[PDB]
């Protein structure tokens, strides 16, 4: 029914599509990127972490045609000509990671969209929302431009909640464990972080991370609580969330799970999940979900301290709350 | 001066020895493992973390010759039939990791060594050491088998009691992300952690680790105030400890490192260094100290709650350790 | 229908079951290893490589539950108190790698089984069978003891054997760039092979291997006239074989290509697929087919020295093989 | 005593510099790349492949000094801005990867060089020289545009001429083991090269080089007498070629080392060096020589047909043959 078109078909423009194949509510008409039609078809058909696409893919001239509908290319490195309206996109993926500034992202809406999802932080959106957090407070009428934050913070917002609903976080710290992405560097070479200049695959890499920050976007009661660090890992996908946090109340590791457990499969329930089993990274490769407790990892010094374990595939999880949030943005009213 | 054997000529077997050469009061007569000389000789001389050994080392009947001195290379799978007594061997460092219990190690002392030094946390150990942090409690008539404790503790310990004793911990909580070792599998397979039975380099391992309770150990005032899990990432050698604490004096990130950078420069001088460049862990390889403050990463959250990233080479930094403790009891009297 | 019995549930004896489970004809009933079945239950779910079962398995009691079907599970070293007989196992697929020696592999037939599989190279077996190459030489009555070869095997010899009934193999070398196996180390330790005695996803590792001779056993007329050797890397799973040939007649690539297409789609059709696209790995990871031709890569120099490559999932494409044949002999008799 | 500028800062740069370094008679006055002094200086000092460089290295202004000597950095694009010139740089070392078209190249000797050396295979050069090969056919006073060719003919090449000389190559095929470059993509992104699209850490992937027909270049006896493709795979640095050869002389594995030693020993001493120990890529990991024969693995079928497999450092044995080049054409009169 809506009709998306996605900016910058890569790692996760190209999630984004995968996802969408599957919710019939969202429909994909056209996608821009500055690769060739023949080039993108084929990197969406064979993927290194997440397999064949279970689909007919093909081009057929400048498009790519999957299961028998042409999707249109567009190779327009300035957002400002895309002309969206033309060909009746209402809904805009900006997943170039270029246009992260609303000046930029605007340029969409200028184009001929009615809203932009920017899959990243960005700076003077209207919304940043986390699904299953702050949903709610979107406003049809006045929010158009909406950042659906960090693959980190869809993660960790989700349990902050919990955790701050039931025993209240006074300060937490976080680090995040996660798997290398394309801003990293293959082998060592100039990039404004000294720290992802350095070979990916061959250490471990500690960088700086807004999401902990971020969270206080979509759950106000923690500006100024919480704050954190990453760790890039020799992964090519999935990442997991490490809290530490003080809490006000006095609680077991007993309470906390249940109280986890209890949000992942009611009010959360897609959002969250619970795990008891002893599993590694490359088992979540694929869920689609934003953050799955590791129960096993839960601890508590004290009876105030508590350190939490979070699983999330950076790629799938947050392409899937993309593809949420367009269906949720078109049926609040277009 | 002092003869030295070493039981298990493994990862850190072997890196003792590669340490022992460079230090003129220890001197290695002989070791044991189930391997044969010509493997031995071949693993000692070409390492694939730590490169080329810088010596001569050769073969001589099934005996091991390094730099002309002959080593007696021995084959006894029991440590009581060693007869280390009739080679004049005083110190045995037990590193097969199957003897961490007093009982097994102690049977050293019987096959005539004067004191034996377990490379693992133990189980009834006389004393548990740490290097810069309380060596000065080795009593050489009540001890006789010692554990340098884990690699793990080394890296903490050090900075812990400097954060302590400077501003007081209240309690805290730590990960190390932590390079592979041999415990762990290449693919899939039965292990008694079902974590660690999973495909080494290819995954984000979350394991226990008893290395923030251990500090108790040689820090007393800090039982109960710890704990930590740990993660195996796809790295040959070099780990990280990240340690969150609550404190007792508010504090800045400032007057953190500076206590931090006086110890490194001070009394912890050798043990504990300090960094404030924006390194990754391939830089950390072939460090000799035990814990290298990551002064780039200090966080602090209500001027409470702390975060300290230290770094250290698991394999080179514990190694050297061992060496210290071989000397440091020697010197003590034998 | 055939009942079988898995003796050592490592990567392929788990990975036969899984192809087990789509095949009609054969039912896996009872499995041997030296783990406990919780242990091996978890395994078998959860694979680093392959992903989850898609089935649901459990434990009961000692044993284990897939689907409803309860697997009985034993702990015998020795095989020849397996009492196959007592549970009705007709074929057994012999995996555990450390009985090879047809004395040893009998001791099955002792235990009741009627016919033993060993997945791998032997020594003085009944006969050595490559499905689409001699199959057809398996009698019920003169073999019992039969070897499926090694996957490199399985893959050279399809194509080899096109090649030298199409344009006549004079004399060629092969090289397998091969995944890491559970026989290589994690980190340097000791092995009788001292390549492979080095840290596995650290190194381009160069070893020997019999699979270029061992197609003389299903193709004698290739007697004396293959060779080559393996180059272990970094990936956890799929290989390819370079062959370099001399040929009798003169070709093109065009030819070539042609000849080997025409028999992916003729007799081969299963065992031997083709492929024009430039893929990589990590896109065979699950292939079924013993060898993928990668018809991008055939070259010919002189008209008469040609270079052929072809893919293989050595656990995937093996594991399904092994239950083909163990499905043929049946039809044929037991 | 020879003033070099570097255009291009990379992996070749940067070890060209450090190999520079240990050469008296060159002196690297300046370099040009795309990022900043204290990136540069940064970068310098601390290489994950390599370690930390030996030196004193500091950035005075907007300059690097190394061990006392400054080292001009520049920030242009378009080398016709370079002014090499003015600043006294006779040679320069073209090391981008943007310019290996005479056309791009020759835009240094206008902005003021006299000689230029382009780091990989170049067109329209005025000649293209193997160090060991065919530096003898470099005329000073017509040839001002030199390439270094490719790392892996340096490797070919050598060893080639060798077996050429001593037994004549009717014909062969080489496959090169490669290790991932900077031309790669560390996830799934867009590439010229399908193959070199996909995630470079996860796959063995099959990629085509000139490397067998450009032997033709230096050894222009064996035009039309090689050809070979490469694989790269998840190793960061050091490569393997692997040739398959047909003889015209009839050989056995001892005539063909035996040639193999001599020469390492004698007239390509320095360029090819000889090996019997069963050694791993590590351990080749800061090989200066261009070639080095794994002795164990020579082959022979019927006599005739030889598999001989050489190591190669790609970064390091390279860039000192661009330092051993430069010195050479210095020597000829600039
Ligand atoms: N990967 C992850 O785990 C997550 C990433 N994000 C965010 O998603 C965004 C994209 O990241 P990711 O997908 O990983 O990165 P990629 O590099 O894989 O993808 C970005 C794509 O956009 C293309 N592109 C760049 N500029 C233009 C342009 N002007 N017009 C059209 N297309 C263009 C790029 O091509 P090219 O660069 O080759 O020119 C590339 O194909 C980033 O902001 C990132 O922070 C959010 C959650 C998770
Ligand atoms: N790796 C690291 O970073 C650290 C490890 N340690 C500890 O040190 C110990 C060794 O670890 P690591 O070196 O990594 O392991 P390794 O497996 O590399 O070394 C252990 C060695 O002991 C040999 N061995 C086993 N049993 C015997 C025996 N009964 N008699 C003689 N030799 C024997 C082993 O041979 P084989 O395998 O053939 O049985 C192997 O060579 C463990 O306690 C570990 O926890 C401490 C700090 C750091
Ligand atoms: N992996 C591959 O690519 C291929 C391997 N093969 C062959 O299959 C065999 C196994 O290969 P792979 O699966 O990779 O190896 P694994 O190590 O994964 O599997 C071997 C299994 O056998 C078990 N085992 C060993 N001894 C006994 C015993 N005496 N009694 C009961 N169970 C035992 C082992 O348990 P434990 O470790 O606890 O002792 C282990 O779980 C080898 O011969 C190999 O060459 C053939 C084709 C392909
Ligand atoms: N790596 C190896 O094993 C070998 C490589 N070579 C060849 O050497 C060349 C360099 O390769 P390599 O060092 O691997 O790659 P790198 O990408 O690491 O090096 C290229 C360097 O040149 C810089 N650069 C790019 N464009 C310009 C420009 N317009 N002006 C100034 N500087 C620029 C790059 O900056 P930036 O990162 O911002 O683009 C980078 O620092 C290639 O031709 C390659 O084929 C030859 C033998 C071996």
């Amino acid at each position: 029914a809506v009709k998306v078109g996605i900016n910058g078909f890569g790692r996760i423009g190209r999630n984004v599509f995968r996802a969408a194949l599957k919710n019939p509510d969202i429909e994909v008409v056209a996608v821009n990127d500055t690769g060739g039609a023949n080039t993108l078809a084929h990197l969406l058909k064979y993927d290194s972490v997440h397999g064949r696409l279970d689909a007919e893919v093909s081009v057929n001239g400048n498009n790519l045609v999957v299961n028998g509908k042409e999707i249109i290319v567009k190779a327009e490195r300035d957002p400002e000509n895309l002309a969206w309206g033309e060909i009746g996109v209402d809904i805009v993926v900006e997943s170039t990671g270029r246009f992260t500034k609303r000046e930029d992202a605007a340029k969409h809406l200028e184009a001929g969209a009615k809203k932009v999802i920017i899959s990243a932080p960005a700076k003077n959106e209207d919304i940043t929302i986390v699904m299953g957090v702050n949903q709610d407070k979107y406003d049809p009428k006045a929010h158009h431009v909406i950042s659906n934050a960090s693959c980190t913070t869809n993660c960790l917002a989700p349990f902050a909640k919990v955790l701050h609903e039931q025993f209240g976080i006074v300060r937490g710290m976080m680090t995040t464990v996660h798997s290398y992405t394309n801003d990293q560097r293959i082998l060592d070479a100039s990039h404004k972080d000294l720290r992802r200049a350095r070979a990916a695959a061959e250490s471990i890499i500690p960088t700086t991370t807004g999401a902990a920050k971020a969270v206080a976007l979509v759950l106000p009661e923690l500006k100024g609580k919480l704050n954190g660090m990453a760790m890039r890992v020799p992964t090519p996908n999935v990442s997991v969330v490490d809290l530490v946090a003080e809490l006000e109340k006095e609680v077991t590791v007993e309470e906390v799970n249940a109280a986890l457990k209890a949000a992942a499969e009611g009010e959360l329930k897609g959002i969250l999940a619970y795990s008891e089993e002893p599993l590694v990274s490359r088992d979540y490769n694929g869920s689609t979900v934003s953050s799955t407790i590791d129960a096993l990892s839960t601890m508590v010094i004290d009876g105030k301290m508590v350190k939490v374990v979070s699983w999330y595939d950076n790629e799938t999880g947050y392409s899937h709350r993309v593809v949420d949030l367009a269906a949720y943005i078109a049926s609040k009213g277009l």
